[PDB]
């Protein structure tokens, strides 16, 4: 049953290694939604040039239709 | 030493709690690399539907100048 000892030892190792993998993981998760954000910011703002050449488009068409 | 099997059985359960973390978490970042993808190809639509519109005010422009 230092059997016993050792394989108690071998699991200590295994969830210091999972810890580690889950801390990264969680990582990985957090900067993930941040990009995710910012690629939503990039949406926002390429919906905004749409609907300003949208606008300009109507003004050319009342001037073009007198 | 009913105790190191007790420790023994203790470390088990935190492995197995913690792997189905990790398999989770493992499954929240696929989820998010395919969201952040169906983001980036809206992104890209926007693209050109401001292009789109570039090329239709400029149409626009030289009829309006003759
Ligand atoms: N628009
Ligand atoms: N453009």
């Amino acid at each position: 049953q230092e059997e016993k000892q050792r394989k108690a030892e071998e699991l200590l190792q295994e969830l210091r290694h999972l810890k580690i993998k889950v801390e990264e993981l969680e990582n990985e998760r957090n900067q993930y939604e941040w990009k995710l954000k910012a690629t939503k910011a990039e949406v926002a703002q390429l919906q905004e040039q749409v609907a300003l050449k949208d606008a300009e488009i109507e003004r050319l068409h009342s001037q073009l239709s007198r």
